[PDB]
């Protein structure tokens, strides 16, 4: 099946002729991918010779725990990450229950990639692009059921005072269709952008069933295109949530917002404000702000906040087939489906 509940339509490496391999470490993954590029005669095949399903059984809790104890010592270390560059035969990286990684996954110019059940946290190298997950010029990518975390904190003396830790899920370039679902993202200052600059506008991204807790900003920082955010649990947002920019369009439905500052806004450009269609969220009118502790702030440049909590534009017909649960149900149940070790469980109406 290729249904991801969002714009990405992929089965990753779970296709016909897929070869399954077990990675017990970061290096194993690197080696497995390199080998997957060679045909029967040892010659290299552009985009990969065969589809892969890599089960990662490694555990790096020691690194994570050491890092959690010395937060400000991470940014200056060398970044660590597996690069999945120009691999298009289809690939899935599934963490085994109990596995953990203190390294990221950087997807570049690939297609049909699925990253699931990975517990990634406290990555070193925030000053040198130490992203947890990066999707660059890569369409049909599905980031599902992962736990991405660090500390929602900025240490003193870091370059640009923004490099204590890098992003959880950055999407940029021609990553035309992407689905980010069932992830448990917590303790992350910059969750993820959708377009690296003002000129990097476009893409159709879906964020569904994610549980955000204690995050500062970018859920996402959207530049153009379309974003469909449904059934997400947004709690303890310390800066801003969905920042719809460069004329992007967003459909924000059936989500639960709580203890959030500027949950839906269009700021920092001073122009080309994006639009949003609000529906089915726990907040239905400004009266609810007080109830769910939703505060708003201004910006030094022209900006637009959804403080009137009204739709400011339109949204095209949602191409795919999805069945959202109610905002209340996500609030009640979501924490038990999002993240690692939930056996890729999905929240259905029957569970409400």
């Amino acid at each position: 099946a290729t249904d991801t509940g969002g714009y990405a339509a992929t089965a990753g490496g779970n296709v016909t002729g897929a070869v399954s391999k077990t990675a017990t470490s970061m290096q194993d993954i690197v080696n497995i991918i390199d080998a997957a590029r060679l045909d029967a005669n040892g010659k290299k095949v552009k985009g990969g010779a065969y589809p892969l399903v890599i089960t990662y059984t490694g555990n790096e809790d020691s690194l994570i725990n050491a890092a959690a104890a010395n937060i400000c010592g991470q940014w200056s270390k060398d970044p660590r990450g597996v690069e999945i560059k120009e691999f298009t035969k289809g690939i899935t990286i599934i963490g085994a229950n109990g596995s953990s990684a203190n390294f990221g996954i950087w997807i570049k110019k690939s297609s049909d990639v699925v990253v699931q059940n990975m517990r990634i946290g406290y990555l070193p190298g925030g000053a040198k692009d130490g992203d947890m997950i990066r999707v660059d010029d890569s369409p049909n990518v599905w980031v599902d059921h992962n736990e991405l975390f660090a500390a929602n904190h900025e240490c003193d003396g870091t370059p640009d005072n923004d490099t204590t830790f890098e992003s959880a899920v950055d999407i940029k370039g021609a990553s035309n269709t992407v689905t980010v679902s069932y992830n448990y993202i917590h303790g992350v200052k910059k969750v993820g952008l959708d377009g690296s600059s003002s000129s990097d506008t476009g893409r159709n991204i879906t964020y569904h069933h994610n549980y955000y807790n204690d995050v500062n900003a970018r859920l996402p920082l959207q530049r153009g295109g379309l974003v469909h955010a449904y059934n997400n649990l947004y709690t303890n947002i310390t800066g801003s949530g969905l920042n719809v920019r460069q004329n992007g369009q967003a459909l924000i439905e059936n989500n639960w917002f709580e203890k959030a500052i500027n949950p839906v806004t269009s700021r920092y450009d001073g122009k080309n404000f994006g639009t949003w269609v609000l529906k089915g969220n726990n907040i239905t009118k400004p009266a609810d702000f007080s109830t769910y502790s939703i505060t708003w702030t201004a910006d030094t440049k022209p900006y637009v906040n959804a403080d009137s909590w009204t739709s400011t534009g339109t949204f095209p017909t949602v191409a795919y087939n999805y069945s959202p649960v109610s905002a209340q149900c996500v609030k009640d149940k979501l924490p038990g489906y999002a993240g690692v070790g939930k056996n890729l469980a999905t929240l259905t109406s029957t569970a409400c």
